[PDB]
Order: C-alpha cells, then structure tokens, then sequence
C-alpha cells in the first residue's frame, strides 16, 4: 500500500542526477523573473568536473528502504521542490549532502553516500535541508549569551535571535543577568517590570519570525537559575488558564539548577531569591566557589527568603499540568566538561543535549548526526542467533566524525559570534536512534540485565572512535587553538571526570598517549539527541527510549509477527489492543516472554530508565534528552524520580513529563 | 476650594531654592545605597557660583496663578519628587528649566524665568521634566526612517525605537519600504507575511518599554502611502471586534496621502496596490515625478487594481468607528518645505505637526514651546474695551526662538542619528494655546469675521519674529551648515511657496534682505501642536480649537459670569446645562449674543474650521494638529469634509475624528 506513493515519484521525476542538479542550479522564480539557484557555484562545478563517476554511483533501488509515513515525511518537507512539486528523489538528496560536505575530495563523497543510502546513519534536518545549497547553514543548535543587562544589550540579543531564527536552528537563551521585578534603574529613576514582560517580547519575535519565509515559527528554550526573583511566574509560563498577560505559550521554561537548591529542598530548609544586581557574579561560578558567594549574599540580607519546599511544590504542580519546566544540573555540566579552560558554561539548548561555552562575543554552535543502532545487528553463521558488530560501529562513527568536522569549515554562519566560536573550539555532536528496536530485535526486554550491558558497550565504542578520528586530524592540521590547558591536554577524558574506569572494550591508554602528544581537533564530540523527525525517516523508534505503545492504526511490527507465529492472532486480538490502549499485559491467551518484551514505557519503572541514562553518560562529552513517563502521578511519585536522577550525577535530569 | 491643596505644599516644602537644589543634587536611593543626583554638575556649579542673585529672583506668589485641576497636574507628574513626596514648588521647576537652557548666561536665565512664572509661555513636557537634570532629554518628537527592507534593518530600527521610547518622546515611524504579504524572499526561498505581523512586533515593544522605568507605555504613529498592498488591514488596526490576531490596539495608523489618490477617488476611477519591491522609488519622489513613476508601474502590470472608492469607503468606515486613521498630504508637505534641498520627506510625527527630513543615518528631532495667547490681551486706557498687544507677542516669540536654539546645543540625544541630524539642520517648533479663550474674552464668536482676522494676525507676527531672531544668530555663529541651496537662501519664505502675499503687519523685504546676506540659524521654526497637558497646567482651552462643552462638574467661567450678570442664572439654569450636555442653544430665557459666543464645537460648521486652518498655514514652516467633530456622521458628510481640506492645500487634513 506504500509503494503506491513511492512509485509515482519515480514516475514524475528525472533519472540522471546531474540533470536534476542543472535543473536546480538554473531555476528561476516565475512570478518574479529573478534567478534563484538552488545549488552553490562550488558544488555545481564539482558535479560537472566529475559527471560520469557521480551519476553511475547512485543505486535507485535504495529508495525502497523506506516506510509508510517514513517516505511521506521526506516528501512533504525534505526533498527540494521545484514548482510546489517534488524534483528530488531520495537518492538525489543524499548525494547532494555528500558533496556539500566533502568538496573536491570525491573519494570521501562516495563513502558518505553509500553508508547513508544503506541507512547506516543520517545527518540532522538542517544538514538534510541545506547541504550543497548556495548558503549552507547546516547547524541545529545555538546557545546565546544575553549580551548585557540594558536595553541596548537586550535588543542586540533579540536581533541576533531573529537572525538565527530565520535560518533554521533552535535556540537556547540564558537570561540570569537580567534584573528582576521592582529593581532600580538609574538612567530614568524608575522601576523594572522584570522577566515576564521581557519574555513576552521574545515570545512575540518567535511567532513573527516563522523560520525563513513561512516555514515554521521559532522554538526557544529559556534558561534561568532558580534563585532568580521572578522564578514563580517563570515556571508557570505554559499554563492554560488564569491571567493571559502573565503567560507566554510558545516558549519553553528550563531550570539551570545548582546543587545547593536540591539540598535545601531535601533538608526541608530555606531558599533565598535575588536580583542579579543585588547579587553579582552568581552565574559566573559553580560548585564550591558558588556556594561561598551565595551563602555570603544570603548572610548580607541581599535577597528574599522562602521555604524551599514552597517553590518545589509549585515546580511539580507546573510539570504535572504542562510537562514543563525542564531540569538541567549546572554543577554537573561545568565540573565534567572539556571546555572548562575557556570559562563558566551558562546553559544548555532547546532539547537539553548540548553543553558548550557562550559569551557576548562567542555564540556556541553544534552540528549533529545520528548513528542507526539496528543496522549493526548481525545474525552470523547459523541464523536464529544474532550478534552486534562493534567493529563496524567504531568504523562508521569515525567517518561521521570526519564529516561533522568538515561541516565546521564549510558551514555558513548567520552571525559572526557563531563563526568566531566554532573556528576556535570546533565542537561536534553524535547521537543514536533505534535502541528499542535493537533491544526488541535481539529479544532483550528493556529492563533486562542483557539490555543494560548492551547500552554500555554501544556508547563506549562511539566515544573512543570519535576521539581517535579527532586525534588523526590534529596530526594533519594542528590541534584546535584552544587545546593547550584542557582536561584533554593532560590526559583527563570524560569517564575520568566521573571517577570511573572505562568498561574496557577499547585501548584507552594508547589513545591518551597520542592525544597528549599531538592534541585533538575537536573540543567536544558526543551529544545524544531526540531524533524526533530523522528517526521516522529511517523507520526506527525515537531515540534511546522504549516504545510508548504497541500500536501507533499500525501495530508494532515485532509484536505483530509474533502473534501470528503463535496462531492466537485473530479478531479478539485485533480488539483488546485498540481497547487496552496498546497494552498486551493482562491479555487472556498470551505467553509471558511476550508480555515481558513488549512493555509499554508506562509499564517500565522510571528507576530503570534513570539507571541506563546514568550508565551511558560517562561516555558523553556533553549531555542527553531524557523524557519521563507516569500513569497516575502524585507529588511524591515525581519528587523521588527527580532526586534519584540528581543523585546519579546526571546533567539533564528531566526533559518532558508526559502523563496519564 | 483649590488653595486648600496649594497651601499644603507650601506647608511641606523648603523655601530657599539653592537648598532645594542641594537636596536634589545630594539625593541617594535608600533601598540601594547608590548616589542618584537629580541635577547635573554643570547646573549645580552655576547655582552655587550665583546663589544670591538667583535665590532672590524668585517670587513665590506666582504659585497662585494656577487652577483647580491645573495645579494637581503639576503635582501628580511634573514637580520632582523625593520620597514619593513632592520636593519642588512650581517656581523651583521653572527656575531649574531656565538654567538648564541658558548655562552661564545668567541674564538670559532671569528673563526666561520671569516670562514663564507670569504664564506668557511654557516649554513642552519633556523640557519641563528634564531641563537641568544630569542627562537632559528635552525633545518631544522623533521621526524615524525604517533603515532597510531586511531583518537586520528591521531589528536595528526596533532597537532605536526602544532606545528613544525609554527616554520620553513620541515616535513617527515611516514603513513604506517594507515588502507586503506574499512577497518573495531570496535568502530562504520563502514568502513574507507582510506588515500586520510586523506591526504586532512594534506594538509589543511599545507596551513593554513603558517610557523609562514604569512611567507610561510608548505611543507610536505609523506612516504608510495608501498604494501599499497591505493597506486594508493597516487602516483597521484599531477596531474592537473580529479576529484579534489582525489588530494592534496601542498604535495609531496614519496615511501619507499623494494627490493622485484623491483624484482617482473623486473621478470614481481605479487604484493600484503595490509591494515596494515590485515598484521601487515611489516614496523617494513626489508630485509630478511620482505620478510619472506610478503611472508607468501601473502600465507595466506590476500591481493589483481596485475601485478607488472601495478603499475610500473602508477608510471612512474605520474613521467613523475608531476615529482613525489620521490623514496627512505628502505632496503639500514636500513642495512647501525649506528642507527640500536635503532630499524627500517621508512622514510626519505622532500628532501630525512635524514635517522634517529623515534617513537611515539622520533621525529628525524637534523641540517645542507654546505661547499663551490670552496673556497679550490689553484693555488699555478706558476699560470695557480690549486690544491685542502684537508688539509684545513679537518680543516674546523672539526669546522663545533663542531658548529653543540653545536647547539644541545642550540637549542629550538618545541616539547618534538624532545628534547628527540636529547639529546639521537645527529645526525648531513654536505653537500656541488659549485661542478659544482669546476669542471668548474678546467677545468674538469663533465663526465671526473678527475672529478670522485675528487668527491671521497672530500667526503672522509669530513667524516673522522667529525668522529675525534666527537671522541675528546666523550673524554671531555662522548659518546652519546646510543653508547654502535652501529656498531661504534665495529669498523664498513660507507664504511665498503658497503663492500668497503676506498680510503685511511686519516688514518682510528687509528681513529677506538680511537673510540672503547673512543666512539664518534654523532650517525651520513653526509647528502648532495639541498642547494636551501643558494647556491645562496654564488653565486655557486646548490648542487652537473651540470649546467641546460649556461644562467639563465645572462650568465655562466666561459663560458662568454672564448668566449671573443677567440674573437668569438659578436652578432651572443649573439643570438644563447638565441635561443639554453643555449646550445653551434652545434655552428659553437666554439672549442671542450669548448663544452665538458659546457655540460648542458640535454646533460650529466644520467648513469654518477648515478655513481658519488654511488661513494660518501660510505662516507655518511645518504643519498642525487638526481634529474634526461630527454629530450624526454619514459617509457623505465625511467625504466632503476631507475633500474640502485637501483642496485648501492643507498639509494635515485630519488628526482625530470625534463623534456622536
Ligand atoms: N520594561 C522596561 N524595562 C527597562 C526600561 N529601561 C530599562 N529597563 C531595564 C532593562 C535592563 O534590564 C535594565 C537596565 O537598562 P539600561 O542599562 O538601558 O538603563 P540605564 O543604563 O539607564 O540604567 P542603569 O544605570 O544601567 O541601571 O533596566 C523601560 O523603559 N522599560
Ligand atoms: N515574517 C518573516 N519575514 C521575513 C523573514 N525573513 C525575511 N522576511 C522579510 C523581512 C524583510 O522585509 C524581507 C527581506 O529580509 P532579508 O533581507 O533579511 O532577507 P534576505 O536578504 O535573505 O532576502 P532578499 O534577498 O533581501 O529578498 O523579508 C522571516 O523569517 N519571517
Ligand atoms: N521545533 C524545533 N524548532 C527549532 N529547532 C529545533 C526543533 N526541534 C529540534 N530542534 C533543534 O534540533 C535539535 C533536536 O534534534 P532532533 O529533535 O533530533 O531533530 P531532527 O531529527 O529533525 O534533526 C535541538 O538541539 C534543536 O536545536
Ligand atoms: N502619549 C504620548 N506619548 C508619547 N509622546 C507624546 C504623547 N503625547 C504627545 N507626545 C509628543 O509630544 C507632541 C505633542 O505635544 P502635546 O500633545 O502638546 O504635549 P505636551 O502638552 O505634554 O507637551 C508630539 O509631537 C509627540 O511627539
Ligand atoms: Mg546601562
Ligand atoms: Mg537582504
């Protein structure tokens, strides 16, 4: 039923790739008469200086590797359109991206093409949209420093967010340095109205600057340390009742939480709200130095004191009703980062996965790709028994590292703060998809001991691969110029800063030796992301999370197969699945091992989830996007899940909270 | 009953002025501990180098020249406050302003003080608020050029409006160069959403940047030529029903109307809407050159054609329901302006009185004062007969000219575009209040022939005075550096460009002689304004408009007196005045001459109004704020009043439309 919509595009599309390129490159806007080339000069020339190799490299059967709503995703917003009509076949997209990345290095270009066609890995949406086009904006993440506590700084920053927001890419914006409601203003002997009305401005600019033309309104995440005096209204930003003038329903509130806050809450003690003018320096330190400053300011009567658990209660009431604010731990992030030699890090990003240094003159950028976990499953020399090919994983992650590092040099930056930042530090971000499928396919329930060991092994091999590739690059071209002085420069790597020994699949000593000697090309390398749209392009389950339902109507393909094998699949079976809302538990005539393998995420303990996140995190340079799920959520239920994660030492304690 | 609130401030206030200054200069913000001097170094020193002259110059009886709600205006927002409590007596305010203006020129300082105390004239609110303070922002008007048709230009301009909006002063913003709904965007192969969503941004910045601290939200007027393609939604911006997402209820729409539009409407012909990208140059010319460009673009199929009267009908429906959009005539403004040698003028301002050149790098500023017309009435050598002292008027207008020109050199500009603009051209704006009182006091009904002659004489003497004072200044210091090439440089003055000979009270030939020889100091000098708050400080009727009602409860003091004189005033008299809504017409026992003198503005023909505006305008360098009033308004009624004004050659055809 879904080759019917595939084999109509093959009907109404040119075959030869270079002709498609020419077509795109020569395009003209009919309603206007101006030449609108959809390919850059650079890539045009490279295709033409090499027409015959490139044209014969493409294998068009690889267009059937796609699914029901997987293809109609590529169709509806990825493949370049000519006259509101699709002009690019899936393979054409892929080949374009490979060249946009590699330039005159044709050998690299063909390598990338193959591994993407076969679905080994994919680059993030911005790269899929823009690679190979006239002004190549391939980056997904921007972390912006609010430039100064003044109207000038504020409006300079607002400008920058619009300039960034108009060319794809999500924003993490940190605002801890903006004075709160009531605070004194010298220049006009007047009194500030604080964060919420200012939040309304950014909100309004978000709904106006609908990315590029009319593509889609912007998404901002805002980061605040919970000691800021406007905190109670900041967390409530997404409620759907009460006074309309105090909300801001297109933005996401995110908490940048210091350890001190969590102590006061479990101690059932006090918490003191400040304005950053009465208490300067607080976001410019962490850990011990911070607790020394905060405690003194608290002693000096400089703020207002509250019952710590009064705030907590509100925070939980907000999360239960709206699934926000997100929770990320400031101290964990700063203490365990290879960017520490640059200064203090002030926020994460839109999906709580990036952890990079930003300042008024440096805006942090990151470029992203995801490896497809199921692709490396190998049922080798007997069948009905499968193994996992870690040597191939290591191989692939090395190429993805080279791509992402080449992307840095060929990307178009929307703002000069971004170009300065990337050329100096060269951060990079790799992630994954299809974990649940990998588990399902290997017959491991998500909460099994076997699943836990696998999680650890995968993430170890990815980190080691990327560091090595980055080391070879530092041999050809130098190290990144900020390398001198880094934890890496002394032989401290990521698991080191968690005080753990690595699981040991790969040889860390020789890698460390080489690194200390020749340096490394990239300040950072790992940051597992949500894959919300790329994962369904490839047909795997989102991310590194379990399934939400055995029926999205279309039924779990691994479950489906199994019920037929056992005969039991009939019509009583069709029904109690749409009835029981995707649950196979408590179903009369169904074996236990199946019930075990097809637990819905509302049926797995959130304690298990936290543990697996804690396990992989020692292999992550940056952070990762951890959603949480609950049936009939009580205040107590949530409290324990937050504290549990905090104590495991997680950077990102909570992304969304989904309920009922 | 209103010396009760006056003689409590005299109770709770220091006498000696220099002590009040010291008090203000040494002020410290208790809640913060930072020194918050409410006076500049400069003025502090000058008071102290001259303590004894200045202290003994003030006459404190002049504090009783004020009214019921006239004083409680000064009180509630003008007099400098110390701890939420008033610290400045009316006379102190005045003396401060005089020094802020004059510096080390003590003689000038004392002259200004006296004439203000006695209520001869007053400066505009910003000057009353800020003169003599640390960063003196004395200007009321900013005309801003939208810097470029791009996100960068847009957000650069938004910044500038916030920087201007945070330090008092209203804004006129011209936006004719922003591409409309649907228009193509190259950089992101996408389609623009046009003016209305962009208007929502500026709206949102207006309600957020509540002038200075929390003083009061901003007021913007927006200027558009009615050929812009989003016009139909632009005029509807203040309707209070229909889709909430298309309105913008804190801004005022204003039409920058070319002659061509009005012709098409009376011809019952066609009108063509463009985007400024499909039709460039249109706001960068006027008159003939414009009609040549527009007609060609119309021929070249570059826009969309409509029935001219379809637009007109909407415009009138908008005005009838909301009193807006305002109407100002582009061609009249450009053709009759002494700034023509600089380039084409693109808008007026917030109250449709300023007409000055702006560009991305020059933001037009104007500083304003109003002369009090009743003050020069002289019942001389017999009583029960009054004359008008024009020689004193000429005298005073000369000093007000010197003040305003000194204000230019000592003003603090919020943005560099403003400082560049003023230092080069040096514009200036004088106006008036108490016309109706002047008429009432001199026993002339507003529609009398005698009233018409008086209007003309007043405005002639003011213009001639200001030009002469400006000529003497060009002798000491040079002419303004942009003087070479101006209509003034060749002997063409304002009435000249209306092709009229002056009424002749003053000697224009000798003035012209001197000007051609030595130049003049100021590019411009005259612009009668609304006086909405300054007029009630002084207790006179707003502006140059007739009375709205004989009872604002408090009854017309000239009417009141007259009814007692005739006995007829009793209780039947108290009632039929609150009953008849301030009208004395059709009142049984009341003489005709009284009915004639106390016509409410809803009882005077709007044709008379237009004529008087036309008469004075030949003596106005810039423009003036013309409100219009109607009982049971029909589409036809309005149409004739617009066209009538247009044909008289008015710059500002309509400010508000008040109804019922
Ligand atoms: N809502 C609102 N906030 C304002 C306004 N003016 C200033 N603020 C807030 C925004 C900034 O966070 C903070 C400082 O603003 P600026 O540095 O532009 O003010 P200024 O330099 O005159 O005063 P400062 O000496 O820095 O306190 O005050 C205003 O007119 N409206
Ligand atoms: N609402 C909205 N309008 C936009 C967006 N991008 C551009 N525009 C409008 C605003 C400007 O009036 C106009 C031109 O914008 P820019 O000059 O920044 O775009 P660019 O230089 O890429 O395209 P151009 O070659 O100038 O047409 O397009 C957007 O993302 N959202
Ligand atoms: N709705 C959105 N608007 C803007 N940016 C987004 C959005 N969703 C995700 N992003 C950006 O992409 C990253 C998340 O990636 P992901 O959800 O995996 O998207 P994709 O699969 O399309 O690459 C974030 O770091 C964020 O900066
Ligand atoms: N509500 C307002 N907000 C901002 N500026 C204003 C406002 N009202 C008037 N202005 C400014 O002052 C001028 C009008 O002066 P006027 O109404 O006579 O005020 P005032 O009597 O207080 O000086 C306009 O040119 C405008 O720039
Ligand atoms: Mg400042
Ligand atoms: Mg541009």
């Amino acid at each position: 039923a879904a080759r019917i919509a595939i084999s109509n595009l093959h009907k109404q599309t040119t075959k030869q790739f270079s002709k498609v390129v020419e077509d795109l490159y020569r395009y003209v806007n009919a309603a206007t008469g101006k030449p609108a080339p959809m390919i850059s000069d650079d890539v045009y020339n490279i295709v033409m200086e090499n027409k015959d190799k490139l044209n014969s490299a493409i294998v068009y059967d690889r267009d059937f590797q796609y699914s029901y709503f997987g293809f109609k995703t590529l169709e509806r917003s990825y493949l370049l359109r000519i006259n509101g009509q699709v002009a690019e076949r899936p393979q054409h997209l892929i080949m374009r991206v490979a060249l946009g990345i590699h330039g005159r290095d044709i050998e690299a270009a063909l390598e990338t093409y193959n591994l993407m066609s076969l679905k080994y890995f994919t680059h993030a949406s911005p790269t899929l949209f823009n690679a190979g086009t006239p002004k190549p904006q391939m980056s997904s993440c921007f972390l912006v420093a609010m430039k100064e506590d003044s109207i000038e700084g504020i409006y300079d920053t607002l400008k920058e967010c619009a300039l960034i927001s108009k060319t794809a890419g999500g924003i993490g914006l940190h605002i801890h340095n903006i004075r709160s409601t009531g605070s004194y203003i010298a220049g006009t002997n007047g009194t500030s109205n604080g964060l919420i009305p200012m939040i309304r401005v950014f909100n309004n600019t978000a709904r106006y600057v609908d990315a590029g033309g009319n593509k889609r309104p912007g998404a901002f995440a805002l980061y605040l340390e919970p000691w800021h005096a406007d905190i109670f209204d900041f967390i409530d930003i997404r409620k759907n009742h009460g006074k309309e003038e105090i909300r801001a329903r297109d933005l996401f509130p995110a908490l940048w939480i210091p350890d001190l806050f969590m102590k006061r809450v479990e101690e059932n003690g006090t918490w003191t709200l400040f304005s950053p003018t009465s208490a300067p320096g607080l976001s410019d330190c962490y850990g011990d130095e911070f607790e020394a400053l905060y405690t003194r300011y608290e002693k000096e009567g400089r703020g207002k004191t509250i019952k710590a658990q009064k705030l907590w209660y509100s925070i939980l009431e907000a999360q239960t009703e709206t699934g926000t604010p997100f929770v990320v731990y400031k101290d964990a992030c700063n203490r365990k980062s290879n960017q520490k030699n640059l200064g203090v890090i002030k926020s994460s990003n839109l999906c709580c996965e990036i952890v990079e240094y930003s300042a008024p003159d440096e805006t942090a950028v990151c470029n992203l790709a995801s490896v497809a976990l199921p692709a490396f499953i190998e049922t080798s020399e007997d069948g009905k028994t499968s193994t996992y090919n870690f040597k191939k994983l290591h191989e692939i992650a090395k190429v993805v590292t080279r791509n992402l590092n080449r992307v840095i040099d060929r990307n178009y930056y929307p703002v000069e703060e971004a170009r300065k930042s990337n050329m100096r530090h060269r951060p990079i971000a790799l992630g994954v998809q299809g974990l649940a499928d990998t588990f399902m396919l290997l017959r491991l329930p998500f909460d099994s001991e076997e699943a836990r060991l696998l999680n650890i092994q995968i993430f170890e091999t990815i980190y080691h691969a990327s560091m090595e590739a980055s080391c070879e690059l530092a041999q050809k071209d130098g190290p990144y110029e900020t390398f001198q002085g880094s934890p890496a420069s002394q032989g401290i790597l990521q698991f080191d800063m968690w005080d753990q020994k690595p699981y040991g699949m790969w040889d860390w000593d020789t890698l460390r030796k080489d690194i200390m000697k020749h340096g490394v090309r990239n300040s950072l390398t790992m940051a597992p992301m949500p894959t919300a749209s790329t994962s369904q392009i490839l047909g795997y389950n989102e991310c590194f999370e379990p399934v939400t339902s055995n029926m999205y109507q279309v039924v779990n393909p691994y479950l489906l197969r199994d019920l037929v094998d056992l005969g039991i699949w009939d019509e009583g079976m069709k029904q109690y699945l749409i009835t029981q809302n995707g649950s196979i538990q408590g179903l009369p005539n169904v074996p236990q091992e199946l019930k075990d393998l097809y637990k819905t995420v509302w049926e797995i303990s959130q304690k298990t989830i936290i543990n697996m996140a804690a396990d992989r995190s020692v292999y992550i340079d940056q952070s990762h996007s951890l959603n949480l799920f609950l049936r009939a959520p009580t205040m107590g239920k949530l409290t324990s899940m937050h504290f549990y994660g905090w104590k495991k030492g997680l950077k990102t304690g909570m992304y969304y909270l989904r309920t009922q």
